[PDB]
């Protein structure tokens, strides 16, 4: 369950929240989903609901379907999430992200 953890009123209201760049503004950090605003711990068990079958990393096959651990509508991420994702999150490993370079990412 991500329920435990995430918003049912914060997920769904920080998607479509910072897809601008004058909608991500001081208010919408204040009402993220509560994953980039959680403690050191949580969020790896995040990350736990999104690869595959936790196979150990989750590599640019599993990173594009991000937008499903969120959203039901979005196929998969496209040659701009998927990027500004895995650059984003990959820091500890190469061509893929886990946990350490998870939360490493969401803190940011």
């Amino acid at each position: 369950a991500i329920t435990d953890i995430l918003s049912a009123k914060d997920i769904e209201s920080a998607l479509s929240s910072c897809q601008a760049a004058d909608s991500f503004n001081y208010k919408s950090f204040f009402s993220t989903v509560g994953l980039s605003s959680k403690t050191p711990d949580q969020i790896k068990k995040v990350f736990g609901i999104l690869d595959q079958d936790k196979s150990g990393f989750i590599e640019e096959e599993e990173l594009q379907l991000f937008l499903k651990n969120f959203s039901s509508s979005a196929r998969v991420l496209t040659s701009a999430e998927t990027k500004a994702f895995l650059a984003a999150g990959d820091t500890d490993g190469d061509g893929k992200i886990g946990v350490e370079e998870f939360q490493s990412l969401v803190k940011a």
